[PDB]
């Protein structure tokens, strides 16, 4: 980082895309 603004926004946005509340399985069973 260097901006300390676009840093923050970009980091948390990228994190939310990556993790996204861990979409492992979503149908009924919900297997790991
Ligand atoms: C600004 O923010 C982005 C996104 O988080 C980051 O990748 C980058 O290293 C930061 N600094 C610059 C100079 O772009």
């Amino acid at each position: 980082c260097s901006n300390l603004s676009t840093c923050v926004l970009g980091k948390l946005s990228q994190e939310l895309h990556k993790l996204q509340t861990y979409p492992r399985t979503d149908v009924g069973a919900g297997t790991p």
